[PDB]
């Protein structure tokens, strides 16, 4: 039934041919078959790729036929005429099975190419309708790429029973699978994101195509969001990968020394905090912890991130702001009287003790030190030390064993923080020499057993002290070019959250003035 | 008229003197004076250090008698009776004038050994008065310590002439000069508080006297403020000096980069500093500038700071921060455009000029990365150099030769800066070659010409890079034990406020840690 019109462009369109294609029908003797064989034929016999032969003992509806390459049976199937406005589909199907390219979106046809799901579409079509093609296109294209998706277009005018027993008012109709799919228009884009509704959203696959940073900031607490802020106000594409924005502040609760703020809240600062970032450009990443740095192999070239989820990002400059931990002493009652009496920092929470009785856990300095400082604000402080000896330097043990309000107990393992279901009123520990069970009334514990900063992800990448801590010069400058660190996973000696903002705003000045003297072409 | 009870005690006081005494009287015949002469003659009976004396053309009252010491005629001198009420005054007026000491506050003692104004007390009494005494003690007290002081008690029952001519109802009833004082009750604290009201508020004798501090921090700006609170917390004796509370801040208006604080201005931030810094203990000194530092002689010892009020203080430890000051152009319309155009950080203003034209004055480092910086921002930018090259890394020269919306003007020395009354609007400058003058249209004049610490008054004490900034380690160390430095004054590669805030409170935890491990006993 092809009119010479169409001949003539067909003839023209199966020219751009590469690969054998042939047209496998399944016919009834009705004349609306006899219409079907006469076409394949009319087709056949305008190139020598196509092929047309019949095999009717197949479980398919009839007429229709399947357009292939020879051997395998996958394509789009037309059932009745695939004429009317249906012609270009047709062309269409043949071209694209023949080895001519779809003329859309590339990216979408490798996301359709690896789908798992068993899909038959079958669209309801009629030779009238104007807006058919697309929908008739659209789902053909997918049956040629993936495998797994079959389509059957369905001309209406020679399947009006199956039309009926099936309710289809209004053309095109769509029926994934022998359920309602869609009706009207529908985008190949838009078709299929609805059938990869049950898809799998791949983060990492949005976080892998992602342009290169200048720089990348890892860590979303107070010194990466420092950072931040400094580098997007240069107008550079900057990033800021963290697990949880606010770090260390957001379950935190009364906070007293942030300059210029006499009282402020960790949920609060936080909050503060991921305006002043939203005020500029900067990719905010959450979520998302880094497993490994790969520093560039040359200079003018792009260091790399690798993240758990198996994401890799890109970046003129890197900064680590990754913080630490303290550790715990893991003991009943310690989880339950967190930020109630039972803390690490000495340096923040001191002054909330004056006239009350606290102990130290810990005698390295960093807890003897902490005695003699709560030693000065407080009434009295018990320092429980695990081993038989302090490990502390010994000018610090002794100007501790000078003071007049402080015990020092040895060979002392916490075994309960004991409270009142509000705050801390005390503490139980054993002698781990005679295993004797020990009481302690007081209203505060304060942890000082370890810092452990997060970084243990960059071991032989950059270079670290001996208790774990980033490398810095003054210019927060890492042994890597390119690569600088800021607040508590360095070196400074101390970690305050007013001084780790100071310093993520050093290292993205410190970032940015590498990135201007990155030579030249 | 001495009574024997009276002569007994009266021979046991003249026990006690060191001194020899003299009585000189002024007598005229009456029985009053008569009297006089007795009760001189039976005190002179009484001692061998007590001589009478008199003489009797003297241009003072009569009945009268000065008590002095030989020779010398300075002293108190009591007309008409000395006796009821007034004995205990005479007795001490003899023996502080022979040789006994006041019972009462040195300090002021001293003060009023020291006073440079003439003055004659007259204090009116009669012998009844119950509260008379102290009064006349006071001044007597007065009398016999500086020699301008003059002092002479009146007995009202001998000179009812003076006590109506010159209305006096009510007694005590002193007279400065010729002049109302004051009536009743009247310490000496309280009588040489009034008398020097056009005393001298040696404010810099109330600072010599401040007991050590635990450490002395110089320069209020952010980096001192930060130091001081921190320092406070630890119940630490601390002390805030500077010139001018809130540093740079102050003069500062649109502030976008305190870190959590979207926008703030520098007459709040400071006030917010000032807040912070008054919920703790520390004695804050305002209007107050160090011109030396004394290094400790030894560790255990002090560190002094002097004043160019000529003050000094003390310090087991001291943290210097007092800053730099950007270098001026010093040309008509730089003032004017201060803030309105016309400034000096690229980091904190360069957002401020998106889509406007801009000018970096000077060549050096400083000038050519911020033009490189600004690059990015802004539509163009115009760098002014004053020398016929510029001074910067060859690196960044390059760079700065490679940007499209950039030009370098060689030789170009800032006449004017023009604006609108209200904004910049534009520059003018001369070639120094030529000497032509030229004119640029732009919004905003970067000035990068150098910065100057303020820290030439410390030459010699510490040790200072070669632009002067001091030298610190990561903890804020100076070459001098137990003096630390934090801001924009040392070496920090970069001046912000939020940089500076983290180490003033590095510096005062490293101070801190200083204090605890300074040795024994
Ligand atoms: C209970 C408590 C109370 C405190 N109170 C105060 C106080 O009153 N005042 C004060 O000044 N300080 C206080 N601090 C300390 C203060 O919070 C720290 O100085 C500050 O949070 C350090 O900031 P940071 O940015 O360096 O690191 P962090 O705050 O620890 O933030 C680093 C962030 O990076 C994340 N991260 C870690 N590893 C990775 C990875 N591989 N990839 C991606 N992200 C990663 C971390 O989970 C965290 O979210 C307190 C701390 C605690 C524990
Ligand atoms: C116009 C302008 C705008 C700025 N805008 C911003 C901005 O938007 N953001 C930002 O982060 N930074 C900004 N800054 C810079 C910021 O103010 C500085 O980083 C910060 O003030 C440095 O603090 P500081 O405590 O180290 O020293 P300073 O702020 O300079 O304070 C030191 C103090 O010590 C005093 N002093 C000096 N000598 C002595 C002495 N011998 N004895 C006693 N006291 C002494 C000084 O007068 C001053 O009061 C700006 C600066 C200027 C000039
Ligand atoms: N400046 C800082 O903020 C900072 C912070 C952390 C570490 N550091 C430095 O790192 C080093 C490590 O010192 P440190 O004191 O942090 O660690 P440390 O390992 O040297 O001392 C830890 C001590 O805790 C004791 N201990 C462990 N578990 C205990 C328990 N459950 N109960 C009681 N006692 C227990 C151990 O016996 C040991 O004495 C030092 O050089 C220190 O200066 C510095
Ligand atoms: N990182 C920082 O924030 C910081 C701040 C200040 C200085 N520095 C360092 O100190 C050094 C000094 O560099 P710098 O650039 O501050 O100073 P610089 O002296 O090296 O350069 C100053 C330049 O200004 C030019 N100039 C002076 N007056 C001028 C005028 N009125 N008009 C036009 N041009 C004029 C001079 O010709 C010279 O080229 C460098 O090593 C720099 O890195 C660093």
């Amino acid at each position: 039934m092809l009119d010479t019109n169409m001949k003539t462009q067909l003839k023209a369109y199966l020219e751009k041919l590469t690969k054998p294609v042939e047209l496998i029908a399944t016919l009834d003797d009705s004349a609306k078959s006899a219409e079907i064989k006469e076409l394949l034929a009319e087709i056949a016999e305008l190139s020598d790729k196509v092929t047309f032969k019949e095999d009717n003992s197949l479980p398919v509806r009839k007429p229709s036929f399947l357009i292939t390459n020879p051997g395998s049976n996958q394509g789009p199937r037309f059932a009745g005429s695939p004429l009317g406005h249906e012609f270009t589909s047709l062309v269409l199907a043949l071209l694209w099975t023949g080895g001519h390219p779809s003329k859309e979106a590339q990216s979408l046809l490798e996301q359709i190419r690896h789908i798992d799901g068993d899909f038959e579409f079958e669209t309801y079509y009629s030779l009238s309708c104007h807006n058919c093609p697309d929908v008739v296109q659209a789902l053909n294209l997918m049956s040629v790429l993936n495998p797994r998706i079959k389509h059957t277009a369905i001309d209406g005018g020679t399947f009006q029973n199956e039309i009926t027993d099936r309710n289809v008012m209004g053309v095109p109709a769509v029926f994934v699978n022998g359920k309602e799919f869609g009706q009207g228009r529908m985008t190949l884009t838009e078709i299929v994101a609805k059938i990869d509704t049950g898809a799998e959203k791949r983060a990492a696959e949005e976080l892998n195509k992602r342009d290169a940073y200048d720089v990348l900031i890892v860590g979303s607490g107070p010194a990466g969001a420092a950072a931040a802020i400094y580098s997007a106000r240069k107008g550079i594409r900057t990033g800021l990968m963290g697990e949880r924005f606010g770090g260390q502040i957001l379950d935190t609760v009364d906070i007293e020394n942030y300059i210029s703020v006499p009282k402020t809240e960790g949920q609060k600062l936080a909050g503060a905090l991921k305006v002043h970032v939203d005020e500029y450009d900067v990719d905010v990443i959450d979520s998302q912890s880094a497993s490994k740095l790969i520093p560039a192999a040359v200079e003018g070239g792009l260091h790399q991130i690798e993240t758990a989820s198996g994401a890799v990002l890109k970046a003129r400059s890197i900064i680590v702001a990754t913080g630490a931990k303290w550790r715990n002493m893991n003991v009943p009652g310690e989880d339950q009287y967190r930020t109630k009496g039972v803390t690490y920092c000495p340096h923040c929470d001191g002054p909330l003790f004056k006239g009350k009785r606290v102990a130290v856990i810990g005698g390295g300095n960093s807890g003897v030190e902490a005695a003699i400082d709560l030693a000065g604000i407080v009434e009295h402080v018990t320092l429980l030390e695990f081993a038989p000896e302090m490990k502390a330097d010994q000018v610090l043990q002794d100007k501790l064993r000078s003071l007049k309000n402080v015990d020092i107990i040895l060979n002392a393992q916490t075994t309960e923080v004991k409270g009142d279901g509000s705050k801390v009123v005390g503490l139980e520990y054993r002698d781990r020499v005679s295993g004797d069970i020990h009481n302690i009334e007081l209203a505060g514990i304060f942890v000082q057993i370890g810092l452990l900063p997060n970084t243990n992800w960059l071991e032989g990448a950059v270079e670290r002290n001996r208790m774990g801590e980033i490398i810095i010069d003054a210019k927060c400058e890492t042994n890597v070019k390119g690569v600088f660190a800021a607040g508590d996973c360095t070196t400074v000696p101390y970690k305050q959250i007013i001084i780790a903002t100071g310093e993520g705003a050093k290292a993205s000045l410190s970032a940015f003035d590498y990135l201007i003297r990155t030579k030249t072409a």
